[PDB]
């Protein structure tokens, strides 16, 4: 076919992300080539089409084929494709831009800082934390702390901050200076534990986090950047009393808060910002993905008042900040931005993703809670996943080489359903469109007990169950 | 105006790039809002129209106002505007783009990677470097050797490898591992070298890279990066010998060699790549900026043949490869780099930039090879500079608060010429786009003598010459 063809094409000259780059140049790993979509679907080159209930990677957020979003770009494109941001210079769409992401993110956040993905925008946070503990003196305050199975992104330092082998393995990663406390993920505590409640995991984490800035001396601790709910590290919802416990702890040394937004921003689990939902007061933002719904690639940081006041002190004492990318404030993505966000608004798809988010999550409870293959049924709002187990009852773990987790998502990939194979880990994630609704819930559901039930029955057919 | 009171929104809203973030939130530094384009023009809010000699940064190769580009990322939009790229899945413009650019950067180089911007290409390169060497069992070999006045990009570790002081200090860079040898600058080097020929200086340079290389010990040294001719760095095109002698040292040590060309890329000084024009033989190449001219934010790593054999083994190994952004061959971007490329064939492009970058050289030697301001005209292609001195036959330099660089900056703003005051030094830097007519060049150069000129009658009459 056409479609073979094309893939055969891209196998001699494409190196793609997480890709096993051998098995794919040498034709032995698939393929697919996609060309089309609307709403929650997505079409290959064949024109198969599936229920895309990952939304891409956590962001077409307002679904796919939106001709709104085109016309937005083309119009800013007869006008001013690109010029540059830096000294002072801007253009309409990035100035509208940062007013409507202040309005959004509230009191207390001042500037916006633009890039093209969130990987860069956290190399922003770290250019940021390193220059405003200098500016106040403190040039020993400079260590940051993420979380094993945190994510927030795939570069050198971006990737250090990531939490999860595959961004490290291979890479000498992380770089000195990044430290990892523990995974804010209740169903894989300890055998040990089995007994502690949500609230007493969160007790413990928390104490843990003390006992490291202890360790490490606070004042050498400059900020600790968290997802308010893992997203590629398993699409796991904080245990109960985590986010008041965690920033009880960070007050007490004066360490900052990154809150890595990239996943929640802008509706994805019922609020403007997963912050909001989980009563976290930030100093700095992370955001990209369903700022433009993957429209345009555009990242930004969101600077607290905070932090401003000392970046302005800092630029008195020292001149222009050394720091830009030459796409900065990219008029087209700015225009795709504020085009999403009015979209956003108008169809209230934080709301849905609310109110239909907490009907998946009651699907998914129904459907799952009692399946023999399914340690966890985990979610909030439109983030969802299934942990399997062996035993259930038993928090029992599979082999790894099962390859538990990729054979479902294969399995739902037949029931023409993509949900994402996580990492590290037998888990099937859910993060559909905004717009999805409840009989599109529905037939995610029914699909994907279709493929897990497939599954299971493989696994029991062959001793593995 | 309603152009200030844009501006104005913006200072309290925006943090930009290389700004005095200070200065510019409390309305003491100047803004502007660009609007329009066409060709080498680029018109502010108020309808003024500036001859952009800068090319944005390096970067609007094909000129402002291409509908042509517009017109191919708006039929893409109407397919698809995006689906991620992992796991073997592409999108055709995608497919195809990656095909037309291994076809401009010649045998030997063997897939492509895509990217953002040029300063996530280089973390991609960095993990590339890392991956090959523990791969080979070479845990050691790891140091990565830049140069002085280098620029590789604006992160942690993509700034670690530039070698300016904006990109480093208040920031706790450079990170460990990354090293910096000699800067490619022959009007730079120290009075007792005054006697050195422009060979000479290159042999320097290849001396002190292999005692870096040997003090290092080479079994510790992975890579080497430069561009081929210097562009934020100064406009600095490599002395006689240069290219020559430095990849002699870097076979002997066996230490990969990664050319930046993300200003020299497509077409900028007249060849495919700088690295063409200079016989260089890259293991990886970076790219970005002429890629898409702009229209939509695209990096790319090209990988060369030997690197990417170890790829496949490591893959083989070890499985598919932990690195991506969710952006990543973005159909939007890929349209924009179809469209681009296609532009730059039909229309000659590298060949006017060969020819009329030619006549640009002429015309500046004439003009300004014995200006009494003037200690270096320099250029190749569609690049060049002045580098300003109080004393030309000495070589002198200007103590940097007289502001000599920025002050003609302006001074050419005010003739309505855009030509950009290089950082560390006082430069006036040109990279026009480059469809530049020779009529063209005749103006920019008239308004630069004249901008040159006003500076020069001030600095006569204060006693600074
Ligand atoms: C040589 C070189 N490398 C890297 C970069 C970084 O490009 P980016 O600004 O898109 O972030 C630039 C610009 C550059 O000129």
């Amino acid at each position: 076919s056409q479609h073979q063809n094309l893939i055969d094409r891209d196998r001699k000259v494409t190196f793609h992300a997480s890709t096993h780059l051998r098995d794919f140049a040498h034709g032995e790993a698939p393929g697919r080539v996609m060309a089309g979509g609307e709403g929650i679907h997505v079409v290959d080159k064949d024109g198969r089409e599936f229920i895309d209930g990952f939304a891409g990677l956590y962001c077409v957020n307002i679904g796919y084929g939106r001709t709104e979003v085109a016309e937005a770009i083309h119009r800013q494109a007869l006008e001013l494709a690109y010029y540059h941001t830096y000294v002072g210079h801007s253009n309409e769409p990035q100035i509208q831009l940062s007013e409507k992401i202040l309005e959004l993110a509230g009191p207390g956040m001042s500037k916006v800082y633009y890039g093209m993905s969130g990987s860069d925008a956290n190399e922003t946070q770290l250019k940021i934390v390193r220059y405003y503990n200098n500016v106040l003196g403190r040039p020993q305050k400079k260590k940051v702390i993420a979380r094993q199975r945190g994510y927030h992104g795939s570069g050198i330092a971006s990737g250090s901050l990531t939490g999860l082998k595959a961004f490290h393995d291979h890479f000498d990663l992380p770089i000195e200076g990044i430290l990892h406390t523990e995974a804010p993920y209740y169903y894989h505590r300890g055998a040990e534990r089995e007994g502690m409640s949500e609230r007493e995991f969160s007790a413990h984490c928390a104490a843990k986090l003390e006992e490291m800035i202890l360790a490490e001396g606070p004042e050498t601790v400059a900020a600790f950047i968290g997802e308010p709910v893992l997203g590629t590290g398993g699409i796991v919802p904080p245990p109960e009393g985590y986010w008041e416990a965690i920033q009880g702890v960070l007050a007490k040394y004066d360490v900052l808060l990154i809150a890595d937004e990239v996943v929640c921003g802008f509706g994805r689990i019922g609020a403007d910002f997963g912050s909001h939902h989980y009563a976290i007061k930030p100093d700095l933002i992370t955001i990209a993905k369903g700022l433009t719904s993957a429209y345009q690639p555009l990242s930004g940081v969101i600077i607290g008042d905070r932090v401003w006041q000392v970046l302005e002190q800092g630029t008195g004492e020292f001149g222009p900040i050394g720091h830009g990318w030459t796409y900065s404030g990219h008029a087209l993505g700015c225009a795709a931005g504020l085009a999403n966000l009015a979209i956003i608004e108008r169809e209230g798809l934080t709301a849905n993703a609310a109110e239909t988010g907490a009907y998946l999550q009651q699907c998914m409870q129904q459907t799952f809670g009692e399946h023999p293959l399914v340690g966890e049924v985990r979610g909030v709002g439109m983030l969802a996943a299934l942990e399997f187990s062996p035993a259930p009852a038993r928090r029992a773990f599979f082999d790894p080489a099962l390859k538990v987790g990729p054979r479902v998502s294969a399995a739902a990939m037949s029931e023409n359903l993509i949900a994402r194979a996580m990492p590290q880990g037998d888990i099937l994630g859910f993060a559909p469109p905004l717009v999805t609704t409840r009989a599109e819930v529905d037939e995610i559901v029914a699909r994907a007990k279709r493929a897990v039930d497939k599954v299971t029955d493989e696994l029991t057919r062959s001793g593995d169950l």
